[PDB]
C-alpha cells in the first residue's frame, strides 16, 4: 500500500486529524448514559457527563459528516475505564467525562462503550480509510488524598478488573508519594503531583510492565496513533524506553505527546525532547502564533513567518508537529461577535502548512467559548454547509494528493504585516499559498515568484474566501494581480516524479532488527538499496517496496543518528533523511544515582559512558544535568536515562558549567543494565 493508505500508521503528515472529546460529541447509544449525578440532562454542569460515545461517531463516520470534510484521521478521548464516583470540588459536582482520571487501563469506559463498541468504531473509521488515534495518560489515575482515603476512589489501580494498590495503601511502591508540584522547574513536576492527581511510578517493574502491557492491547484492536497526555511531567529517559518498546514491537505507531508552551514561548528542553526522546510534540508555539495573528491580531504576518523559520531550524523532524489552532485547554478560537474569517484563514494556513493538522471539533461550526469547561461544549450543530467546513473539505484532501504539502519545504514569497504568501515545494509539485487578513483593504501583488510551471492556475477554493485565479509566465514570474481583502487562494501543480525522493521516514527512531517505513515519490514498483547511513540494506532486510513506500529492517550499525537514503533497482540515489537515531538494543529505563558530588554555583553533574546512549564519552553528548532535589537530595544526584536492556556499561560522571569540563577521577564504573523493565544504580562520587 502507498504512503498514503490508512495501512500507514507510523507516518501522518499526509492526514488531516479530527480532535473529538468522545462525551461532547454525539450520543448514539443513551442506554450507557450515566445516570444520577454524574449526568447533566440539560447541559447545565459542564463537568458532568453528556452522553457522547463511540456509536454516536460511528454514526457521523457512516452518514458522511465526518468523511464529508476530507478528515482522515479521529484523536478521541482516552478510551480506557475510569473512576465511576462524583467530586465535589468547590461545591461543584465533577465527574471523569473527559477520560483523564483512569483506573483500569485494560477496560472501556462503559459511557463510551464496551470493547466490541471500540472494535467497531476501529473497523468503521479503517473502512472509510480513516485512522483512530486514542489519547494516553500514563502519568497519573485519579484524584486521591493519601491521608483522607475515602476521597474519590483514592487513585486506585486495577488490571482487569484486580485491585494493583491505591494511593493510601501503597506497599508496592506504585506511586510517588512526594507531595504536589508548585510547576517552579521541570524536575519538580515530574516526581510529583499535578494537583490531586495520584502520580504513577514508573521507576516501578510492575508499572513499567502494566503500562506496556496496557498499550499493547489498544494497538492490538488496530489503534493508529497515541496521544501522551503530560510528557512534560514524565521523565524523559522513561518514555523514550516506552516508545522505543512499541517501535520494537508488533505495533508500530505514529506518537506525539503534549508539551505546553505559552505565547512568545520557546523552551530548550521542548526542543530537546521533540529531537531526542523518539515522540514527537503538538507544536505549540506555531498555534499561539497563529492565534495571535489571526485571532487576537497582536502579531503580523511577518511574525508568523519569523515562527515559521525558527521552528523549522530548531526541530529536527518538522514534518512530525501535530499543529492546531485551538484544543480543549485554550479559549475557542472563534471569538463572539467576532468573523468567520479569521477562523477560515487559520484553517487554510494550518491544513497547507508543514506537519500534522489537527482541528478540534466544532471549530467548523464556529463554537464559542473561554476557557475549560466552556470550550468543550456539546456539539452544536452537523451543518455541512458552513464555509469552514467547505474550507477543510476542499483543503484536506492536497495532503493526500499533492506531495509538496505533505512533505515539501516552506519558501515565503511575499509578507507584510496583512499578507503572507507562502510556498511549498517537493521535487516536481508545489503549492502556492496567499492569504490577507485585512478586512477592508485589498492588495496588489507585483513581482512575485513562484516555482509553478507557466499557465493559468484556478484557486482550489473556487473563491469560498474570495480568491482568485493566477497567471504564470516564464521563470515562475506571476503576473500582477489584486488579492482581494479578507482573501486566501490556493495554487496548486502536481507532477509524477522521476527522481527518488523521500519525504519522511517514521518512526524516527529504532534499535537494529526494526521495521520502519520511507515514505516519499519514485521509488520504483521493484526493490533496490535503503542506506543506514553508509552501510546497506537489501533482499532480507527490505520487507516491501513501491514507488511511494518502502519497509525495511534496521540493521546492525554503529548505534547513534545517521542519514537515511534510497538507492532504485536502476542505482539512482535520494536525498538523504538526517538524524535517524540508531540504538543499540532494546531500551530499560536506569535511574543513575551519585553521591558526595559537590559543585558550586552555575556547575552540574553529567552522565558520560561508553553506549550511544550514553554519549559515548563525549562531554559534548553527556546526558543531563542530572536532579538533585526530590528523588534524592543534594549532593546525591539522580537521572532516568533509556539504555540497552542486558548490556555492560561502562561510565563516569562529570561537572561541566561556564567553560570549565571537570571530570571523574579513578577508574570507571560498571554496571549489567536488566534484560527488560526499569534499573537502578547508586555510585560514589571519586575526586
Ligand atoms: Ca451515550
Ligand atoms: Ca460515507
Ligand atoms: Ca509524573
Ligand atoms: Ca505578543
Amino acid at each position: 500500500s502507498p504512503d498514503t493508505s490508512v495501512d500507514n500508521k507510523v507516518n501522518f503528515s499526509t492526514d488531516v486529524i479530527y480532535q473529538i472529546v468522545t462525551d461532547r460529541f454525539a450520543d448514539g447509544d443513551r442506554t450507557n448514559n450515566p445516570a444520577g449525578d454524574a449526568f447533566s440532562g440539560d447541559r447545565s454542569n459542564l463537568k458532568l457527563y453528556f452522553g457522547g460515545d463511540w456509536q454516536g461517531i460511528i454514526d457521523k463516520i457512516n452518514d458522511g459528516y465526518l468523511t464529508g470534510m476530507g478528515v482522515t484521521a479521529l484523536w478521541i478521548s482516552q478510551p480506557v475505564e475510569n473512576i465511576t464516583s462524583v467530586i465535589k470540588y468547590s461545591g461543584v459536582n465533577n465527574t471523569s467525562y473527559h477520560g483523564y482520571w483512569a483506573r483500569d487501563f485494560k477496560q472501556t469506559n462503559d459511557a463510551f462503550g464496551d470493547f466490541a463498541d471500540f472494535q467497531n468504531l476501529i473497523d468503521t473509521a479503517h473502512a472509510h480509510n480513516i485512522k483512530v488515534v486514542i489519547d494516553f495518560a500514563p502519568n497519573h489515575t485519579s484524584p486521591a488524598d493519601r491521608d483522607n482515603p475515602g476521597f474519590a476512589e483514592n487513585g486506585a489501580l486495577y488490571d482487569n478488573g484486580s485491585l494493583l494498590g491505591a494511593y493510601s495503601n501503597d506497599t508496592a511502591g506504585l506511586f510517588h508519594h512526594n507531595g504536589g508540584t508548585d510547576f517552579s522547574t521541570i524536575e519538580d513536576g515530574i516526581y510529583k503531583n499535578l494537583y490531586d492527581l495520584a502520580d504513577i511510578n514508573h521507576n516501578n517493574n510492575a508499572m513499567d510492565a502494566y503500562f506496556k502491557s496496557a498499550i499493547d492491547l489498544w494497538l492490538g484492536m488496530g489503534v493508529d496513533g497515541i496521544r501522551f497526555d503530560a510528557v512534560k511531567h514524565m521523565p524523559f529517559g522513561w518514555q523514550k524506553s516506552f516508545v522505543s518498546s512499541i517501535y520494537g514491537g508488533d505495533h508500530p505507531v505514529f506518537t506525539f505527546g503534549e508539551w505546553y508552551l505559552g505565547a512568545d514561548q520557546t523552551d530548550g528542553d521542548n526542543i530537546k525532547f521533540a529531537n531526542e526522546s523518539g515522540m514527537n510534540l503538538l507544536d505549540f508555539e506555531y498555534a499561539q502564533e497563529v492565534r495571535e495573528v489571526f485571532r487576537d491580531k497582536t502579531e503580523t504576518m511577518k511574525d508568523l513567518y519569523e515562527v515559521l523559520a525558527s521552528t523549522e531550524s530548531q526541530y529536527d523532524y518538522i514534518n512530525n508537529m501535530v499543529t492546531f489552532i485551538d484544543n480543549h485547554d485554550m479559549d475557542r478560537f472563534q471569538v463572539a461577535g467576532s468573523g468567520t474569517r479569521a477562523t477560515e484563514q487559520a484553517l487554510a494556513l494550518t491544513l497547507t502548512s508543514r506537519g500534522v493538522p489537527a482541528i478540534y471539533y466544532g471549530t467548523e461550526q464556529y463554537m464559542t467559548g473561554d476557557g475549560d469547561p466552556n470550550n468543550r461544549a456539546m456539539m452544536t450543530s452537523f451543518n455541512t454547509g458552513t464555509t469552514a467546513y467547505k474550507v477543510i473539505q476542499a483543503l484536506a484532501p492536497l495532503r493526500k494528493s499533492n506531495p509538496a504539502i505533505a512533505y515539501g519545504t516552506t519558501t515565503e514569497r511575499w509578507v507584510n504585516n496583512d499578507v503572507l504568501i507562502i510556498e511549498r515545494k517537493f521535487g516536481s509539485s508545489a503549492a502556492l499559498v496567499a492569504i490577507n487578513r485585512n478586512s477592508s483593504a485589498a492588495y496588489p501583488i507585483s513581482g512575485l515568484l513562484s516555482s509553478l510551471p507557466a499557465g493559468t492556475y484556478s484557486d482550489v477554493l473556487n473563491g469560498l474566501l474570495n480568491g482568485n485565479s493566477i497567471t504564470v509566465g516564464s521563470g515562475g514570474a506571476v503576473t500582477n494581480f489584486t488579492l482581494a481583502a479578507g482573501g486566501t487562494a490556493v495554487w496548486q501543480y502536481t507532477a509524477p516524479e522521476t527522481s527518488p525522493a523521500i519525504g519522511n521516514v517514521g518512526p524516527t527512531m529504532g534499535q537494529p532488527g526494526n521495521i520502519v517505513t520511507i515514505d516519499g515519490r519514485g521509488f520504483g514498483g521493484t526493490a533496490g538499496t535503503v542506506y543506514f547511513g553508509t552501510t546497506a540494506v537489501t533482499g532480507s532486510g527490505i520487507v516491501s517496496w513501491e514507488d511511494t513506500q518502502i519497509k525495511a529492517v534496521i540493521p546492525k550499525v554503529a548505534a547513534g543518528k545517521t542519514g537515511v537514503s534510497v538507492k532504485t533497482s536502476s542505482g539512482t540515489a535520494s536525498n538523504t533523511f538526517k538524524s535517524f537515531n540508531v540504538l543499540t538494543g532494546d531500551q530499560v529505563t536506569v535511574r543513575f544515582l551519585v553521591n558526595q558530588a559537590n559543585t558550586n554555583y552555575g556547575t552540574d553533574v553529567y552522565l558520560v559512558g561508553n553506549a550511544a546512549e550514553l554519549g559515548s564519552w563525549d562531554p559534548n553528548k553527556a546526558i543531563g544535568p542530572m536532579y538533585n532535589q526530590v528523588i534524592a537530595k543534594y549532593p546525591s544526584w539522580y537521572y532516568d536515562v533509556s539504555v540497552p536492556a542486558g548490556t555492560k556499561l561502562d561510565f563516569k560522571f562529570i561537572k561541566k558549567g561556564g567553560g570549565t569540563v571537570t571530570w571523574e577521577g579513578g577508574g570507571n564504573h560498571t554496571y549489567t543494565t536488566p534484560a527488560s523493565g526499569v534499573g537502578t544504580v547508586t555510585v560514589d562520587w571519586q575526586n
